[PDB]
């Protein structure tokens, strides 16, 4: 998940979550 918003790891591309727009390390 993102920690930033929680929204779910399948989310991340590009080195950024898709949907609030944090970095890849906010992933847990």
């Amino acid at each position: 998940y993102c920690s930033d918003c929680g929204a779910d790891a399948s989310q991340v591309r590009g080195g950024y979550c898709t949907n609030c727009g944090a970095s890849a390390d906010r992933i847990r």
